[PDB]
């Protein structure tokens, strides 16, 4: 009403101090007598006491926090009543959780733990009574004080002149007297302001509410110990604070860093094997040193705070930190320093900054010219360089040479306009209520004239208002030219409050213009500039930021370091300080030219300093001379010139200065640099992966290198900024893989965590001057309640808390309410009856938008935003009641559900046109919107007042034309109250919109003094207050109204109807909790749950939730919708930002059609007119833009058109799989329920209702509500009341601105993608999932076939810009090239991948013969593959012959706006025709060069057989009663790619043959099976072809982590494409996934036995590939078959177990675990890789030792390299293939093509080698060891001229060219016949491939050089996990050998292949210069692990949304 409850603005004692001096004997104050105080001076006498004075005070707070002797009981009454309200409140949320979660849970109470209860309830009674204290010493009132002073017990005191002191008895303190703002003295004899009693009471606050918080949780993360421990640490700070006053908070200061170190040394324990950063650790030490070598006992703090053993009370502690905080600021000391610190003279490198700023010109120049591919350089330069050249094409843009022969000169160039300034209209985009200092002349005039007063600050309304506007233009431009006047350079500075530093650090305010000034630039910096820069999270809002913390892939002790992520942050000294001139210049120069305006951005420093700095505060020891202000009494309170600095000017500037810093300092190792700069503060993510680590050493050093690559980083970054003279530090900080943090929000391990200590330490304060009311209180404990379950996990915590510290505070303000001015106990007479059931609920439970006060529906904890608070509220309600096990609860659900109308007014729908979804109620008086209501009335009555010209006419239009905009609005009988008010914000209203709506609550009750309207306001709050209130007893009613719905959604609907006049649009959605409603466990039958159909969705949970932030968990993620919203993470101004006028009417004008179409004309003439009164009438029409989509959740202008946000922990939706494509039946009509949502949904109530589960999971949703989910309609509206826009706004317009058959869907995705691929921005869904709201039905070849059109025709686009005109060659080539990297980039690209999985695209796929996966799931790496390999196809057909598109109607869709389509499409047909055609030159170019400039001048059962069936190797062996135990050879291991390679015709793997060797030999006849542990399916396929009669049960270890489901389910075993489509005759096909997919434990079993007993399989056959990774895993299925065996298999029947050499005769025999009838085990050959300890153990159910261990040495593994290469042989002779049908195997030259083009070649090269392979069969070992040469000069380069080609061994390369050697020389070694090859391969693949690296000098720069048998850097390539594409290797060549034979080696043809394909290199260059001849017979032993020295790249996460 007048002044703040809770903190606002510094501590600064000196007011205290001087009181304490004018009072005691007269030491005089200073100029402060001027003051009132002599009321405290009459209570000073009245009661004669002595107060103590500053450093005392801390001291006795210190003690009187956390006290015993003391009183109690009021603590212990108040904390039982909460319990009480409590319980009744928890009955509701009981019933809700229950019903919703399946989980009970019963009401903790707090008196529970006794010993916290009494801390506590001392705590309450201290903070209770400094409630009341607050209250009283807080209130004009003489009434609020007789009230109080009637309430609270105390009494009324008058004072002589006229001064109220009350004196008041409160139990902690005794006696007390207060008077005005000032309190205190007698009992503990101290005197105290409102500024000290309130951070006091934030103190004692923060520490209930926190032990609060804690102390009884539905999870026990805390026990009374625990708290104990807490309570501790604040008795230890209390120590602190208490042995000293205020310089205690420097130890504070290192609290909460100490806790930063304890986190950091939890999350290392983690992946315990990193080395530490002495760095932080030591600094930290000695802080501590040098604090106890003042206080000690901080040392006991640092110690007991290290010495807590959790994360959780950690992570507490650091969220208090501020707990028995906020000391005295000393603003001299403050100034002082800054002055210094702004002083302080830096060394400036220039050259450097101008190379950064030539870096930055280059950046947005790429962007740009990326963007509409017109060079915005001018064509004034010298023409020479690139420049001349490029502009001229339109593309130069150069290449790395002429980017090296550029020198950084980017910043060298005429440079134009680019970016155009946004038009700011309505103060919103520009305009807060943060304030700034008067001019010049009147700050020195009001030192000069009353000085003893503190200067004020001049709030930016009130001068907004009287102050003639701005010309934006005029502005820049005269401020670029001239610069400021003097007269506005001035800054004022404020201690903003909370620093706890001693220093103050102030916060700025500036004056008029250069207000204006920093925020205009500010803005165009973060609208045009931000973006460019990844990092730097500004404009981010939250979902994008978390996505931004998942730019850190940390955790992950599961993988350990085979990845990892270090974490540095940074801080600097005063970053906002030590900027400077000669260092920012150069940049914002650019800046400058790039913003129309040269040399305007860069005026920053020069503003400063020429300015002049004060300090508001104390004006008195100003002196005025010469404009200037002098310190005279030597404070250095003020001076002039400064050399920069000053907070929130330019943070946006300045940090990207800095992140600048980073890229360019980046580039030195390429070491992995992501990064995320807030402001000062700023991290880098440094990102490492491993390759397989193996002798665990290798982890030491390999980490330390990691450490070392890291430290070089920094230390380049530290001397580099250096440079620019920023001071880095080496106590700021970093920490390994693991944490992370960001503005003070804690990442731990791989996950985000949030302060629940800090939101509830939070609560109860209520925000500045806003005061407590019924609203207010239970607005902050609501959005602080939904902030804590948005960061924790299962929102539950929040919901109990909510309950409770709701309650809390209902108890508050039931003890006084502010707004009544007097007690709510004593008021019962006046309104109706407030105690009640009805009134408890109905205050912290209902919505305010079923009309009721505030305090959320516990329905919004679900989804983050969702848009329909309406049918949110109203379905849980309904839903509360139906799984109400009480009475009350449903008279409740009635009573509220069903809210009272008021008759519908013009008035009601102005207030819910301003703002839609609402309805008219009995109530709903707000103070927000009567505040709105009294400043638009006050603005509107005052048009004369008004010095602003936009203002002036934006009230006049208001006052004149509202009515009309009002009715023909309201006449438009397709009731669409979102185009109603996108329309109202978009007609020139908007601006009256803008500010009338601009003012916030207590800004604006402060501001509203502009005129007569004082009281009003005041008594207007009162009047809503005692409205709402009213309205809950008059809500008590109960059971009066009507039922229980239906579906609240129709509902919704009618009572929006009955609310208004008519029916709605349908802008009401019906929200998941009651369509959906409770989830079916599908672990459980489900099978009524069956509807058949979709009406499905799922959510998967492999290994379950079950402990959370304890890893980052394996799966992707799913954040929300698309679209932004306003961030609620800072608070700057930013809301209102998005989306100014202009483009608001061009936007729905960009609706038209949609829902009116043109043939209206009505609305639509209004349409275009607005736009024509905004602008001119610049309208073409438009027409045949007809638009299907859903008319609810899309529409809108640019801002937020959302379905939700996920409200949870990135933690479960890690754990978690939603899965859509599940559902593509309800596709109907496309209408309302939002995927968004529903997903989001899916996935709380699934992490709530499983809670912990360790056994994983599957969880089905299947609509309930078949009702209310609603189909739609496609209504378009018109109507007419015949308006026309009025008021032409030119004269505005001038002062504002400154002048700113599917082949169709295939082209049009193709073509869109192809484009905006070379854009780089958005790869989101415009590559969606099957049919869309575009329609279609067939996508095909069809879709494919056109998607290769339109995509080569956006190649056809960017290769015209992309290459030099005046180079023609080949243009085919030009084409075909940018087309092949688009397509490789699209089959890395993932959207797109996940909807080739899915459907019947995947069939057009399948056509083409390719190979056959093999993960699982079949991953993005397979995806890729068989896209890629079909592209291939069809693009090879391309690259011989013509390209015809066929069709060449070009149907533009409706998701396809403006021209970013349209215009290149055109221009591409012809430049197909143009481009591709010739294959030559021609007048073409000219043709190009126009058609280029006018593009940038636009944008101004199958077939089978029989098959390989091989030998058994035999081990029959028995089990007798005694053992003979133990004595056997265990196994060697090697891995021998060769006979994996040597079968060739292999499906996903050979098995498959194995199991025919099997089935073929050991005679298994089964009717059907059951084949556990198929990767894709594969033997479960050959059983299933091999007996065509047989039925199987199949499953797989669900692999998922590899891959990201965009909303699809994982598919089915791809292997069972084998069978033509046809996988009915597998019965758990296309299910498997949902059900328990381990073996590793039971309930797969009961499964099983369930699908037996189920579909009467009868299971004759069991088979189980395990591929055992663990003893554990292993024993534990031994048990499990050994349970369920003879009770699932058969009794003729059969089990094969697939077991390891090693692990077998390793301990405990699972032969000897599991022994039926007649048992054995067998190798099988033909089939099975080479030196294989591996083996296949076989029962069939219903001495030994030593014939076992003579198999043993009849086994494989012990065998030598002549059985292993002779059996090879013998598999050679075999025919591997035979039987399969071609669909199956590869193209005999297309995989040979691709993998040289994997190993990276040209493709062209690759085609004529494939060619040559397809002409040289007979010679084929030629061609071979030409793949060898042709590799090696494509990758190492044996020959070539270069200047410095450094180290192009670097890990890949050089691996694949090794394994190509590899596999090359091992099926080469086994057609030449030599062994030594074969011995060495071995050797080699074992251990150490050399690869020995030299760069030799010839000149020229100089040539390169590797081999073997000599020494120089040995880059030497290990291969482990290589054994695979050494298959792929042997596989192909074996498979274009085709049996056919073999003939010598033939050097001429070599030589011919060799120079035909390469330069004229030679068998010579191979043969010595640099080579792989040593593959002849010649090698060196092993000498370097160190391709375990690993690399760097970037680190893969992914999240769809933003
Ligand atoms: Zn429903
Ligand atoms: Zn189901």
């Amino acid at each position: 009403n007048h002044a703040d409850y809770n903190l606002n603005s510094p501590l600064i004692s000196d007011d205290i101090d001087n009181l304490i001096r004018k009072f005691n004997s007269l030491p005089i104050p200073s100029m402060w007598d001027s003051k009132n105080w002599d009321g405290v001076l009459e209570m000073l006498t009245s009661c004669q006491a002595n107060p103590i004075s500053t450093s005392q005070m801390h001291k006795w707070m210190g003690s009187w926090l956390m006290s015993d002797n003391h009183d109690a009981s009021q603590g212990y009454s108040f904390l039982h009543e909460v319990d009480k309200e409590a319980e009744i409140t928890f009955d509701v949320v009981e019933t809700f959780i229950r019903g919703w979660g399946n989980k009970p849970i019963e009401y903790i109470k707090k008196e529970r733990w006794t010993d916290s209860f009494k801390i506590l309830a001392y705590l309450c009674q201290k903070f209770l009574d400094l409630h009341k204290l607050t209250l009283i010493l807080n209130a004009v009132s003489e009434v609020e004080l007789l009230n109080l002073a009637r309430t609270f017990k105390g009494k009324v005191r008058r004072s002589s002149h006229g001064t109220n002191i009350c004196r008041i008895r409160v139990p902690s303190l005794g006696p007390t007297f207060i008077s005005e703002g000032w309190a205190y003295f007698k009992k503990l004899d101290i005197l105290m302001d409102r500024n000290f009693l309130l951070m006091v009471k934030d103190v004692i606050i923060g520490r209930m509410q926190t032990v609060l918080s804690m102390v009884c949780r539905i999870d026990n993360l805390f026990s009374e110990q625990d708290i104990f421990s807490l309570l501790n640490i604040y008795r230890i700070g209390d120590k602190i604070v208490e042995r000293q006053g205020n310089f205690s908070y420097d130890l504070i200061k290192m609290v909460e860093p100490i806790c930063n170190l304890k986190l950091m040394k939890l999350a290392r324990e983690s992946r315990p094997l990193v080395p530490q950063f002495p760095h932080f650790e030591n600094h930290i030490k000695t802080s501590v040193d040098e604090g106890a070598k003042i206080d000690r006992g901080i040392r006991f703090l640092h110690d007991q705070i290290m010495s807590v053993k959790t994360v959780d009370l950690t992570l507490v502690i650091y969220g208090s930190f501020r707990h028995w905080g906020h000391p005295f600021i000393d603003y001299y000391t403050g100034l002082e320093k800054l002055h210094s610190q702004v002083t302080m003279k830096k060394d400036i490198d220039v050259s450097y900054a101008k190379a950064l700023a030539s870096d930055l010109a280059r950046i947005v120049l790429f962007q740009q010219f990326n963007d509409h591919k017109k060079w915005f350089v001018n064509g004034d330069l010298l023409p020479h360089d690139h420049p001349f050249k490029s502009h001229v094409k339109e593309n130069t843009w150069p290449t790395a040479a002429q980017v090296q022969d550029f020198g950084d000169k980017w910043h060298e160039l005429p440079l134009i306009k680019c970016f155009e300034i946004p038009d700011l209209l309505d103060p919103s985009i520009i305009y807060s209520d943060k304030s700034h200092s008067m001019n010049r002349s009147e700050v020195l005039k009001h030192v000069r004239m009353n000085p003893n007063t503190p200067i004020p600050s001049k709030k930016v309304l009130q001068t907004m208002l009287d102050t003639k506007a701005t010309n934006w233009k005029e502005f820049l431009k005269e401020i670029d030219e001239k610069g400021l006047d003097d007269d506005d350079l001035i800054i004022g500075l404020k201690g903003k409050e909370r620093e706890l530093k001693l220093a103050g650090r102030f916060f700025s305010l500036m004056s008029w213009k250069l207000r204006e000034y920093f925020v205009i630039t500010e803005y165009l910096i973060k609208t045009h500039f931000v973006p460019m820069f990844k990092g730097l999270t500004m404009a981010d809002d939250l979902t994008a930021v978390i996505k931004k913390m998942l730019d850190s892939s940390s955790g992950q002790g599961l993988k350990s370091y085979e990845a990892i992520c270090i974490a540095n942050h940074i801080d600097y000294e005063k970053w906002n300080n030590h900027q400077r001139k000669l260092s920012n210049g150069p940049v914002f120069r650019v800046m400058g030219q790039f913003l129309g305006y040269p040399s305007l951005i860069e005026r920053t420093h020069e503003f400063f300093e020429k300015s002049l700095i004060y300090y508001n505060g104390r004006p008195d020891l100003m002196r005025v001379h010469n404009n200037t202000l002098i310190n005279s009494t030597s404070q250095r309170v003020c001076w002039q010139g400064q050399e920069g600095g000053l907070e929130g000017l330019r943070q946006k500037g300045w940090t990207i200065l800095n992140l600048l810093v980073i890229q360019r300092e980046a580039k030195i190792r390429n070491t992995a640099v992501k990064v995320l700069a807030q402001g000062d503060n700023q991290v880098i993510c440094t990102q490492y992966k491993t390759k397989k680590s193996r002798n665990v050493v290798e982890l030491q050093g390999a980490l330390n290198q990691m450490v070392s690559n890291n430290e070089k980083i920094m230390t380049a970054i530290k001397i580099g900024t250096g440079k620019l003279g920023l001071l880095i530090n080496d106590d700021e900080t970093m920490q390994s893989a693991d944490y992370l943090n960001y503005g003070k929000i804690p990442i731990f391990r791989g996950v985000i965590r949030g302060l629940e200590t800090k939101r509830w330490s939070r609560v109860t304060c209520v925000t500045n001057d806003q005061i407590p009311t019924c609203a207010n209180i239970m607005s902050s404990v609501s959005t602080n309640a939904l902030t804590v379950a948005h960061f924790a996990e299962n929102p539950i915590n929040a919901m109990i808390q909510y309950n409770y510290f709701g309650t809390f505070a209902r108890l508050l303000l039931m003890m006084h309410d502010p707004a009544l001015r007097q007690s709510l106990y004593e008021v019962q007479d006046k309104i109706p009856g407030l105690h009640s059931s009805t009134f408890k609920y109905a205050m912290l439970y209902l919505d305010p938008s079923i009309g009721g006060v505030s305090g959320m529906s516990l329905s919004r904890f679900l989804i983050r935003a969702f848009p329909d608070p309406v049918t949110e509220s109203l379905s849980f309600w309904r839903f509360i009641h139906v799984h109400a096990r009480s009475e009350h609860l449903k008279e409740m659900s009635a009573v509220f559900g069903n809210p009272e109308i008021a008759k519908f007014r013009i008035t009601h729908i102005d207030k819910l046109v301003e703002d839609p979804t609402s309805l008219n109620i009995a109530m709903g008086m707000s103070p927000a919107n009567l505040l709105k209501t009294e400043v638009k009335k006050c603005l509107i009555e005052s048009r004369q007042t008004i010095r602003n010209q936009v203002i002036k006419d934006a009230t006049i239009y208001l006052y004149h034309e509202e009515d009309r905009l009002r009715s023909f609005l309201w006449s438009i009988n397709p009731l669409f109250p979102r185009f109603l008010s996108e329309f109202k914000s978009g007609t020139f209203l908007g601006v009256a919109d803008g500010l009338i709506s601009l003012f916030q609550n207590s800004r604006t009750i402060r501001n509203s003094f502009k005129k007569k309207y004082h009281r009003e306001l005041d008594d207007l709050i009162v009047r809503s207050e005692v409205s709402s209130l009213t309205h809950l007893g008059k809500l008590h009613l109960r059971r009066g109204s009507c039922k229980m719905w239906t579906c609240s959604a129709t509902h919704a609907d009618t009572l929006r109807y009955k609310s208004w006049g008519r029916t709605v649009i349908g802008t009401t959605v019906p929200h998941p909790l009651e369509m959906l409603g409770p989830q079916h466990r599908k672990e459980t039958p489900c099978a009524p749950c069956n509807t058949s159909g979709f009406n499905y969705v799922s959510v998967h949970c492999p290994d379950g939730i079950h402990d959370v932030f304890s890893s980052r968990g394996p799966l992707p993620a799913y954040l929300g919708s698309k679209t932004s919203e306003s961030t609620s993470i800072l608070q700057p101004w930013e809301r209102e930002s998005k989306v100014p006028l202009i483009k608001r009417a061009t936007r729905l004008r960009d609706a038209i059609s949609w829902f009116v179409e043109p043939d209206s004309k009505l609305a639509m003439t209004i349409l275009s007119n607005i736009h024509s009164l905004t602008g001119e009438e610049w309208t073409k029409r438009q027409h045949g833009f007809k638009r299907t989509g859903s008319a609810l959740h899309r529409f809108s202008t640019s801002r937020m058109s959302h379905g939700g946000f996920a409200s949870q922990s990135t933690a479960a939706l890690t754990r978690l799989m939603a899965t859509t494509d599940t559902m593509r039946d309800l596709g109907d009509q496309n209408f309302d329920f939002l995927f968004q949502a529903t997903l989001l949904y899916a996935q709380i109530t699934t992490t709530v209702a499983r809670d912990g589960w360790i056994t994983s999971c599957t969880d089905h949703y299947h609509i309930a509500c078949k009702s209310c989910l609603r189909p739609i309609e496609e209504i378009t509206l018109d109507s007419s009341m015949d308006y026309t826009p009025p008021d032409v706004s030119h004269v505005l317009k001038t002062w504002r601105n400154g002048e700113g058959q599917s082949y169709q869907v295939g082209r049009c995705i193709g073509f869109l993608y192809g484009d905006l691929a070379y854009r780089k921005s958005t790869h989101a869904e415009d590559s969606s999932l099957f049919p869309l709201s575009i329609q279609g039905r067939i996508r095909g070849r069809g879709f494919l076939k056109g998607l290769l059109d339109g995509l080569m025709r956006a190649s056809c686009c960017q290769v015209i810009h992309r290459r030099s005109l005046a180079h023609l060659k080949r243009p085919a080539n030009a084409v075909y090239g940018g087309l092949i990297y688009l397509i490789d980039k699209l089959s890395v690209s993932p959207p797109f991948l996940s909807l080739t999985r899915s459907g019947p695209i995947r069939d057009e796929l399948e056509t083409i013969p390719h190979k056959i996966p093999t993960s699982y799931p079949t991953s993005n790496r397979d995806m890729g593959v068989i896209v890629r390999n079909y592209f291939k196809y069809q693009c090879r057909l391309i690259e011989k012959g013509k390209y015809r598109s066929h069709y060449s109607q070009l149907w533009l869709f409706s998701d396809v706006l403006s021209i970013d389509f349209i215009g290149p499409f055109s221009i591409s047909t012809t430049l197909l025709q143009i481009l591709y055609k010739p294959f030559l030159s021609g007048k073409d170019k000219n043709e190009l060069r126009e058609l280029a400039n006018l593009s940038s001048l636009l944008r101004s059962y199958p077939p089978w057989g029989r098959e390989s069936r091989g030998t058994i190797t035999t081990i029959p062996v028995y089990y007798t009663t005694t053992p003979y135990p133990k004595m056997l050879e265990m196994p060697p291991r090697i891995q021998n790619p060769l006979l994996s390679g040597i079968r060739l015709g292999q499906l996903p793997t050979g098995a498959h043959y194995k199991i025919r060797s099997i089935l073929h030999g050991m005679g298994i006849h089964y009717r059907d099976f059951l084949s556990c542990g198929d990767g894709s399916g594969g033997m479960t396929a050959a059983l299933l072809r091999e007996n065509v009669h047989s039925r199987g049960i199949f499953n797989s270890l669900l692999e998922l982590s590899g891959s990201v489901m965009r909303g699809a389910s994982p598919e089915p075993p791809s292997a069972l494409e084998t069978l033509g489509g046809d996988k009915s005759r597998c019965v758990n096909g296309e299910t498997c996934w949902e059900y328990p997919s381990d073996l590793c434990d039971p309930r797969t079993w009961d499964y099983f036995l369930r699908l037996k007993a189920g579909l009467g399989l009868q299971i004759d056959l069991i088979v189980m590939d395990m591929e055992v990774r663990d003893s554990s895993t292993s024993l534990k299925i031994e048990t499990n078959v050994r349970n369920y065996v003879h009770r699932i298999l058969d009794e003729q029947g059969v089990l094969i177990y697939k077991t390891y050499g090693t692990y077998i005769c390793e301990s405990e025999k699972n032969a000897v675990t599991i022994l039926g009838p007649m048992f054995k085990t067998v190798d099988l050959v033909q089939t099975e890789f080479s030196s294989s300890q591996t083996s296949e153990v076989y029962m069939v159910c219903k001495p030994d030792w030593s014939s076992i261990n003579e198999s043993w040495k009849n086994l494989y593994a012990f065998q030598s390299s002549e059985q292993e290469f002779a059996r090879a042989k013998k598999v050679s002779t075999y025919f591997t293939l035979t039987g399969i049908p071609s669909q199956f195997i590869p193209d005999p030259f297309v995989n040979i093509e691709t993998m040289l083009q994997i190993f990276g070649v040209p493709t062209g090269v690759s085609h004529a080698a494939a060619l040559k392979s397809s002409d040289r069969p007979a010679d084929l070992l030629t061609i071979s060891l030409f793949y060898m040469a042709i590799i090696s000069y494509y990758n190492i380069n044996h020959i070539r001229v270069g200047p410095i080609p450094p180290n192009p061994p670097s890990d890949g390369i050089a691996q694949n060219v090794g394994i190509a050697i590899t596999g090359i020389s091992f099926w080469l070694s086994l057609m030449e016949k030599d062994i030594p090859l074969y011995q060495q391969c071995l050797a080699v693949i074992q251990q150490s491939f050399p690869i020995r690296w030299e760069a030799v000098s010839v000149k020229g720069g100089y040539k390169q050089k590797w081999s073997t048998r000599g020494d120089g850097l040995p880059k030497d390539t290990r291969i482990s996990d290589s054994l695979a594409p050494i298959g792929n290797w042997i596989r192909s060549l074996e498979l274009v050998r085709n049996q056919v034979r073999l003939n010598p080696f033939n050097e001429i043809l070599f030589n011919q292949l060799c120079r035909t394909v390469d330069n004229h290199l030679k068998w010579s260059n191979l043969r010595r210069n640099t080579g792989m001849i040593e593959w002849i017979n010649r090698r060196i032993s092993k000498e370097d692990r160190s391709i375990l020295m690993l690399k760097s790249d970037l680190h893969e996460e992914n999240s769809w949304r933003d």
